[PDB]
């Protein structure tokens, strides 16, 4: 296949067994205003606030996001956050406290203009054209991306629109 | 609790049923040098390369990788494209043509000097000690000290990689 070790240089397999039962547990994006962010990541994306960390001798608080059903996580505010930090595929929002009142802050940089790096996430939906519409009906920002509050770019697409690019 | 929306302004909850089955799939890096960047994750990290997509029109490859099992992914390339975007908490490492020889490529930007921004990916291990010991062992630079129950690594273009443990984490919320 053009996934294996002789067609990519570097590629390392199998995976070392030390390695097994690690997990991608999250991506970080520092964010000036909580109450803009919650409602993007909670209301445009769907995902739930599986943590929320104050850190107040660092004067941050930390938002942990995913895609989890969080009536059923554990009652016992220790054990949500180490489930939380059990669970795959989170987002850490990161407010450092003040940002929203600062008259100078300059904002938080997304990667995609220069000194360029980090690019974006991306969400598989169910239906590119419902999403679409459904992320129009809410007011959401485009750039397929969106906008988080921050400016963060949000990649979206469906596997029928991934099948029919991989086909050509 | 104080993750209620009562106690969060701007907080949506339960989901929209539209955002049913929505997934976080995907976490977009460009990086300098696909050999150097595919041998850190797939051997200091231990991810499996779920799927190479070359897009000569836009002088770029993805390279899709993530904790799997792929000897259980399809066999037929299409299917195994599909798979791969079914599958949470990857990474997308973007490689344009050419960077990689370039004498006077700057680098790409990490997020943690200004302008700043992006932060980190975070990766929860079994021990971050033994984890520790094994990323040395491999020649691995870190971002601080193993302490206070977290640490970042520095992946090849210098992106931060979180290591921390379910003790760590414990040990840190119990303070
Ligand atoms: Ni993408
Ligand atoms: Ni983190």
């Amino acid at each position: 296949s053009k996934e294996s070790p002789a067609n990519n240089p570097g590629l390392h397999t199998p995976p070392d067994e030390a390695t097994k039962g690690y997990i991608m547990q999250q991506t970080m994006f520092r964010i000036k205003d909580p109450k803009r962010t919650l409602e993007f990541y909670s209301r445009v994306l769907g995902m739930s606030l599986l943590n929320k960390v104050d850190v107040p001798y660092m004067k941050m608080t930390l938002y942990m996001m995913g895609y989890e059903d969080v009536s059923s996580a554990p009652s016992d505010p220790v054990e949500k956050t180490i489930w939380t930090f059990g669970r795959p595929a989170t987002m850490e929002l990161t407010h450092f406290w003040g940002t929203e009142n600062d008259p100078e802050f300059k904002g938080y940089h997304n990667g995609n203009s220069e000194p360029i790096g980090f690019g974006h996430i991306g969400i598989t939906v169910d239906d590119m054209y419902k999403a679409c519409e459904r992320f129009e009906s809410l007011g959401v920002e485009f750039v397929t991306f969106i906008k988080d509050p921050d400016g963060y770019w949000i990649e979206i697409f469906d596997l029928n629109g991934i099948r029919a690019i991989v086909n050509t």
